[PDB]
């Protein structure tokens, strides 16, 4: 039924409880956009979904695989979840092409040639096939972020997580990244995107999750939550940032 | 998380097992369209959601109310779920106005004045204000189905069930009913619609459920399931519709 | 002057030269019927006149506007040319009415009321006023093709292109479509029609263009070209529709 | 009559309508400054003039060339319009000289000697003739922006666009760049400058365009618009600036 099933997820960092009982259902092929004030645990939530973070209480089931089960291979689960961070996504001492074939070649044992062809295909999809042999330090922010997306997709994941991938870029470079993300959404990839770009949220998001202080205060279709919020805290957040 | 939660639902008629274990998650505000071969249990399924049919196995929770809770709770489920049939939704020997107010007054103990006011606003919603005092025998099939909707809505339900609502209608009379259902969808009503109007599904439906022989064989976004069906039984059914 | 002026038009799809020097003059109000063997470039020619294809060599002037001039707005020219394809002409997720008012409201900025009123006039003209609120999937081939025509005319174009609009229809629904086309011809609309229905060409065509292998082998009034063709290739082709 | 002619321009990202109908007339030789609240669409507007962004409605004509004209023709627009961004204008891994000659040689097919002669002439223009063989990492931010201008100018554009050209600079380095831009203005260049440097605007601008939420709320001579604004939105923004 769901590609991502989260039940009463709780997470603390010592004395500080960040996630206070998150409940989420995301269907395969759905694009879920997460918004909310800072410190609400948006990034922490993504990190949990990417297995970069252990969790205290709750249950997380990815593609029918409970992360707490005996027979669960967490590295295998980590193979089906791709993630793009706000900033440093590439190894600097590696070329674009090699950054992309590294995991597929190691993890999925693809021969160097099967990996590189797939990488050239993803580079073309993001419009940077000509940068295959360049190093990250020579890319613009917008180009590096697109390559970061190609790299994550090279593992052919079932889910793609995005933690404010454009929040850092200058306005000129924002579109080229969102454009790739939109293209990716039209392809049926299950996506979870933390972002402040409400235009992208409305246009390509299937559902929006309003996270505030460790809780999902409201949930709903973009149109319904942005223009018909049902909770004052939601209207509050939406008004102040407008 | 879900207005309608269905788990491993099974329904048999002694020997005949109509529902072979279906699972469904419908969120508040979603419009779900159900399509599939005859004898697949689509209608029986709806009648289980409305407590019109009892089930042998599985679990059903509507708006947080389990369908196996005390009757007193089941009554609120009954009141909160509205349903429109192929035909026969109105009492033929009763005016349009009286058909609409009957249940609110009798069940919700609403007073005459409040019930009629609501009924009149609803007649405006479906475009049949001037038909308030007419009898069903004086309405076209298209106007009768619209009155059926206003009647189901008079109870202020949180969910609206439609079982092939326009199927008994001439093609010329289908649009006006679909138009009203679309308006209801835009207002955020949780809807479960069993229909053959595929165009309507593409425009108004959030998800489509393909049922075949008592099983939910495929589920997905209308465009995805319609244009790029993944399972063979789905493809087979669509090759007869498209 | 000349509603359509094409000089030495050449078109290639890679190393495949499809049109190799097309020359055509079509004055306003003329109904030009294009015939010829398969793969002659008939559809390609129409695609070019509708700006769906960029051409390699030659000139194309639509109502005095050269498509290669620096001050030419190619989009404004596309607004002037309506097209009806052999098959998929309507958005499946929209009603008949909404299919027709989409471009007029979006492109010509007509308020909903002015667009819908004009859409109803056209629906009536094509005899489908009672289908305004129906969806494409509920239409027969014949009805859908007539709505496709109604839709194209909604933009009030100066030219109407038809790529074998009845070739796909059963012989039962061919009539209603040609009928609308005949009525459109009687109204003075400049038309270009690719068709195999030679009965329509003789009756409504002001001129017939015999295309073969990317060249216009012969041109002339229907009677003259069908009854007394001058080129043996023209006679060869006509004797075979026999 | 206008080097830049913009009519009812609209640009949207889903429901987000960034530009809501902009009309702009800029004559050859005028210097137009654009000011306004963040999110008004100032940068998006400039990106439309340089064919970096595509638009939904209305039309743009640059130097008699329409932006919806054939490509081979749009390339001439791209060549005639230069632009300086707030930060990333140069390739950090190549020298000042090579940065300036790159496009001229690659795009305009200018030979090396001609390209370098022009680059040297332009370096004298911006006052960095001794920086020809330096790398961007050895230039102050102010020197780098002056090189960005020389670089944009090497293509001999008819129009120069500036998107907050000095905004990322220390107040101490803002003057040297404004000085170059002032010189460029005295030379008769058509310029569009999105900037917060009001003093510069009063001296160098022929007109000012105040943008607010996708609209050009007010326009006029710098002194008139700044010192005696007519509209409330204009007054409101200015109370935050002066
Ligand atoms: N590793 C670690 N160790 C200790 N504390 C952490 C850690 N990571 C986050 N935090 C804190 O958790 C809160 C949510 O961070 P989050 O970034 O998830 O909030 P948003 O993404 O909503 S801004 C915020 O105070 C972060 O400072
Ligand atoms: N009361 C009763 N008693 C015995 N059998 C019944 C009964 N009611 C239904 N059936 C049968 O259930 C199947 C699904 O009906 P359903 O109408 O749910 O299929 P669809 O809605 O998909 S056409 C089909 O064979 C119906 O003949
Ligand atoms: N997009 C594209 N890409 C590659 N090739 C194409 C394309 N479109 C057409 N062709 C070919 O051009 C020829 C004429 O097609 P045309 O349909 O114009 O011939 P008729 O209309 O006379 S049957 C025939 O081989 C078509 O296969
Ligand atoms: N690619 C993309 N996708 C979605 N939304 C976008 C995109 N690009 C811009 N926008 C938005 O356009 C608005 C104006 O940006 P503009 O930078 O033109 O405002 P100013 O220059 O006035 S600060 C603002 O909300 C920007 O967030």
């Amino acid at each position: 039924l769901q590609m991502i099933d989260v039940h009463q997820l709780k997470k603390s960092f010592g004395s500080l409880e960040v996630l206070k009982g998150i409940n989420v259902h995301i269907r395969e092929g759905e694009v879920v956009v997460v918004i909310g004030p800072s410190g609400s645990g948006k990034s922490t939530f993504l990190r949990c979904l990417n297995l970069l973070e252990d969790f205290d209480e709750g249950e997380i089931i990815i593609d029918g695989i409970n992360l707490k089960a005996k027979d669960t291979n967490l590295n295998k689960v980590r193979e089906e979840v791709g993630m793009v961070f706000q900033r440093f996504n590439l190894f600097p001492h590696m070329t674009v092409l090699n950054n992309i074939t590294l995991a597929p070649m190691k993890v999925r044992k693809w021969p160097r040639e099967k990996a590189e062809a797939k990488a050239m295909e993803l580079l073309d999809k993001v419009g940077l096939k000509d940068k295959a042999h360049a190093y990250p330090d020579s890319l613009s922010g917008g180009q590096a972020q697109r390559v970061a997306i190609a790299r994550a997709l090279a593992m052919e994941p079932k889910i793609m997580l995005f933690d404010e991938p454009t929040s850092a870029l200058d306005p000129e470079m924002v579109g080229e990244v969102l454009s790739v993300m939109k293209q990716l959404a039209n392809e049926g990839m299950t996506m979870v995107v933390v972002t402040h770009e409400m235009g992208f949220a409305r246009e390509v998001g299937d559902r929006v999750l309003f996270m505030d202080g460790g809780y999902i205060i409201e949930e709903g279709k973009p149109e319904d939550l942005f223009d018909r919020p049902q909770h004052e805290r939601t209207k509050a957040f939406l008004s102040k940032v407008f």
